[PDB]
């Protein structure tokens, strides 16, 4: 598209908006930092030589004026360059318009509110020619495929499919989609960021994604068209999501959409820790303490299961001595030694062959909470006390996995170096989950 660009500004989100189409090149969210330690707000959407990421929408069908069969993509008049929420006010409109040549006029209008991400695209059509104006909405997120772990693709949903993920690969290999469906959206997802479409018609919305060339992604719906008879006018909307991926907040502008976070296959464990997180940081007004609080609760409704390991492995050293009797007696054979230590254990029925149970049961634990803070935009740049200043990311100074790998060598081969080797596995994991680590082994300690 060419021709002039406006600015739409509010307290939570900065849009680039160019009037040839009314698509949205740049956007904004000056409620998060770019990066840590600066005063630059992030950026969703881009317009660059070296990246693209854009949220199109226009009116197509058969007498649709963003229709390339109809001529060029309409290019609407505005009345000023530059859009600024006002303090007195909690909605913004940027209303624009374009008349074609039998008269028809066409008004699309941008409408944002206050602390709102949910930006709604709504259109007036009015008649003014003698046959009834065949008009379809559409709403198409278009992307590079490559950036100048977590994932980065595109999404929908529909009443049948309530959630369903589309890399950029399948879509690079021009295997695309073509589905319809009744309400629903369509959306590109990153790490704690998200853009979609909401159709807000009567009719059944075709979804699709498609191969632009040059390695540019998109997807998006086209509405069933509806009928503006002579004289009439007509109305058309969408909603467009641009912003984080809070879950709460995206709850209400259309259903499923706070499935955009990606929680991994691990996913029933850390919704509700998540939910049970932020609960708790509702009146604690910290992370790093909510943390600390859901690592005790954790522990406390797992108490049952932590004693039940201990009493079998305390049982273990008590039958320590009479294994050794075994290798003397039947001498070196693992077949009878290894099945009769084994029937021993569980005959006694103590002992599960595991000093490794608290690892494995440890496994959705770690990963889940793993995924919820790598997942939460709640938890991203999130303070904790002294020099931690982001919970989702590594501690800077590596201090808390050395913190960590102290407490672990403090519970008193291999097993003589893992405390370390623990270190170096928490360097490259995020704070809050070394924190959770770091207070759990706490509760061992202080359980001695």
């Amino acid at each position: 598209g060419q021709g002039k660009l406006i600015s739409v500004k509010t307290d939570v989100l900065d849009l680039t908006i160019n009037t040839r189409g009314g698509d949205v090149e740049q956007a904004l969210l000056p409620a998060y930092p770019k990066e840590l330690n600066s005063t630059q707000p992030f950026q969703l959407l881009e317009t660059s030589p070296q990246f693209i990421y854009q949220a199109q929408s226009g009116l197509t069908g058969r007498d649709g004026p963003d229709n390339p069969a109809n001529g060029p993509r309409p290019l609407y008049n505005v009345e000023k360059d530059a859009y600024v929420l006002a303090e007195g006010q909690n909605e913004l409109q940027v209303p624009m318009t374009y008349t074609d040549a039998a008269g028809n006029t066409f008004t699309k209008t941008f409408v944002l509110k206050r602390g709102d991400y949910a930006v709604n695209v709504n259109y007036n059509v009015q008649n003014a020619g003698e046959k009834p104006l065949e008009i379809s909405t559409f709403g198409q997120l278009k992307q590079s495929i490559t950036l100048p772990h977590t994932f980065r693709g595109a999404a929908y949903s529909t009443p049948d499919e309530k959630y369903e993920k589309y890399k950029f690969d399948t879509i690079a290999d021009n295997e695309n989609l073509n589905i319809s469906s009744k309400g629903g959206w369509v959306a590109m997802l990153q790490q704690y960021f998200a853009t979609a479409w909401i159709p807000h018609n009567d009719g059944t919305n075709n979804f699709y994604t498609a191969n632009l060339g040059n390695g540019i992604a998109a997807i998006g719906y086209k509405s069933q068209p509806v009928l503006v008879q002579p004289g009439q006018t007509g109305a058309m909307n969408s909603t467009l999501w641009v912003g984080p991926e809070i879950q709460d907040k995206m709850a209400a502008v259309a259903p499923h959409l706070d499935l955009t976070v990606d929680y991994g296959w691990l996913w029933f464990i850390s919704q509700p820790l998540f939910k049970l997180l932020k609960w708790i940081h509702s009146f604690v007004g910290n992370w790093g303490f909510s943390i600390i609080i859901i690592t005790f609760i954790v522990r406390g409704i797992m108490y049952p299961l932590t004693k039940a390991q201990y009493t079998s492995m305390a049982k273990m050293r008590m039958l320590q001595p009479k294994i050794q009797a075994m290798r003397e007696r039947l001498g070196d054979d693992k077949q009878r030694i290894s099945q009769e230590m084994m029937a021993l254990y569980k005959a006694e029925k103590v002992n599960p062959l595991g000093g490794c149970f608290p690892l494995l049961i440890q496994m959705p634990i770690f990963l889940a909470l793993y995924y919820m803070l790598m997942g939460s935009v709640e938890l991203r740049q999130a303070p904790f006390a002294l020099w931690i200043h982001d919970l989702s990311a590594q501690d800077p100074y590596y201090i808390l996995p050395i913190l960590m790998g102290v407490t672990m060598f403090f519970i008193q081969k291999i097993m003589t170096f893992m405390p370390v080797i623990f270190t170096v596995f928490f360097l490259w994991f995020p704070s809050g989950l070394v924190l959770y680590y770091i207070v759990s082994n706490l509760v061992t300690i202080i359980q001695q």
